């Protein structure tokens, strides 16, 4: 048997980047191993691991002492890889 | 165990047409578990177990049915290989 898994790994990201002092912030991104197959005919599936929940959270840059726009990634899963 | 794979599995597929013999042709299908990953929507990064070379083969079925078209061809895609390439890239690969 083999197993498809979808997870949401804890990562730090770092906003950056013009004038002003970057920040860290906490995060996830989704990461894994989806089924796919191809089946050939005469004249198919795909899933990919991605954000399943997520949110926008304004992030406050100095400079040195503007927002930027963050995307929080809360929960992944394996989904149509179409959109 | 970790690891990704695509594996290109021996098939037996079926070839037909109404009023005609039906031929069994051997084939490939393609299945796997491929790495994929999403970072906070920019970098999507998508791979799928898909042909990595096929190509079209014409069969030829008899139809003793009838005089005036005794027999048809059909076309078929045959999967040579595969492998977890970019999502959305076209699965025939020649
Ligand atoms: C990951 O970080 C989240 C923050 O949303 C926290 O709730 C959780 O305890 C952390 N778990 C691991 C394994 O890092
Ligand atoms: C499966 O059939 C394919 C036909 O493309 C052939 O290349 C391969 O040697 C065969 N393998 C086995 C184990 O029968």
């Amino acid at each position: 048997d083999k197993s498809a898994w979808c997870e949401a790994k804890n990562i730090t990201q770092i906003v950056g980047h013009s004038g002003c002092e970057a920040k860290s912030i906490q995060n996830r991104a989704c990461l894994g191993q989806c089924f796919s197959y191809s089946v050939p005919n005469t004249f198919v599936h795909c899933d990919s691991c991605m954000p399943a929940q997520s949110m926008w959270e304004i992030v406050t840059l100095e400079c040195p002492g503007v927002d930027k726009l963050v995307e929080k990634i809360l929960h992944c899963s394996c989904q149509a890889c179409g959109k």
